[PDB]
């Protein structure tokens, strides 16, 4: 959840918002080790329930998200249903565990390509055009993350938009991401420079991936 | 419906057969002027019902077709249901009126392209990949006619098969078509040669489109 003023501005300037719970357990092995553990349901529930209690009156928020990269656990299904029950005015989405689980109203993959499939075991990233028509699938598809803008990037961006415009159910996505997470440091001449992972003695680190 | 021996051979050699009623009113304006006319329901019913009564015991026949290029009329819906009722063991298909009407269990367009949409009024031919995922659509797609092999042709044939293999619901199609409808004529020297439309004084005619 963001600083409270953010929603006020989106309400007034006009931007659709996906409000997301502060829940990410990416480094766990497997990714859903905590989210499928009932012992952690309480902690997770508050991160979801208290967000809804705080932001449910903001018109800018149109979709609720159960968090990010935490695999797919039984706790997600429980909280998915809690939200659907308490606030039926907004769809609920969550990408963990394959982007099309029982815990999401929207197929919301991250970095699924336009025409090329990436058949990873258990959690494949199908071509988005293909994903829509898989047997029995009927939901809209909006990428929660796509077009990783790291450095000299965004090659192939037009291919996504051509598909978005051609396929009714391909309803867009959220580019990753808005601003480089570089930090200011100062050299001997007191000149400020942009720093990334590892520049503060932090280790281990993932260097420029924060930009 | 074909010569009776054809079904015998298909049963024994092994070929899936689409048995089609002898009904085509392509030349009408609009194309469904007769098929939507109840006065013509009797004549049409016999062409469908008598076909089913004759070939319903052939295992090679796996799909029934209500005919060809006769637009979409109420008579089609009536006969679609008649077949569904008397023989639930075989899906019923029909391309007329848009290839995805209420008279077909299979999206069976003719010459719909792989990636390119052909937004014709009332009866558009959508890209086959796009067709499968249109809002609310769930049926399989098998082209009743594609890759018009007229003369030096079949360019782009590989594009269809790549799509067929990638998309579960794109289950193939029927190339148009098997053999040139050329007829033999003889010159002054008694030497035989292949003739087409117009070579018999027949006029008006459509020349080489029979091949
Ligand atoms: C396979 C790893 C790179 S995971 C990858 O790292 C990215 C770095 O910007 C983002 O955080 C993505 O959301 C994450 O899935
Ligand atoms: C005249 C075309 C626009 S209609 C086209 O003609 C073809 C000729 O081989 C086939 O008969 C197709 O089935 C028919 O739709
Ligand atoms: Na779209
Ligand atoms: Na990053
Ligand atoms: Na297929
Ligand atoms: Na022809």
């Amino acid at each position: 959840p963001n600083h409270p003023l953010w929603y006020t501005l989106c309400d007034r300037y006009g931007l659709y918002v996906v409000d997301e719970a502060n829940i990410e357990t990416h480094g766990m092995v497997p990714m859903n080790r905590l989210t499928d553990d009932p012992r952690w349901l309480p902690a997770m529930s508050e991160r979801v329930t208290r967000m809804v209690q705080r932001d449910r009156n903001h018109p800018s928020v149109i979709i609720w998200s159960l968090g990010n990269e935490s695999g797919h656990g039984a706790n997600h299904d429980a909280l998915y249903r809690w939200i659907k029950s308490v606030d039926p005015s907004r769809p609920v989405q969550y990408e963990g565990g394959g982007a099309d689980t029982t815990a999401t109203d929207i197929i919301c993959p991250m970095y699924a390509r336009v025409d090329e499939d990436q058949p990873f075991p258990a959690v494949p990233k199908w071509s988005i055009k293909k994903w829509l028509s898989l047997p029995g699938e009927t939901r809209p598809l909006i990428l929660c993350e796509y077009a990783h803008a790291m450095g000299n990037s965004l090659g192939g961006f037009a291919k996504y938009w051509q598909a978005f415009r051609q396929y009714p159910r391909l309803q867009g996505g959220f580019v990753w991401d808005w601003v480089d997470q570089s930090l200011i440091k100062y050299d001997e001449n007191g000149n400020p420079w942009s720093a990334y992972g590892g520049d503060f003695g932090d280790t281990p680190n993932d260097a420029q991936f924060c930009m």
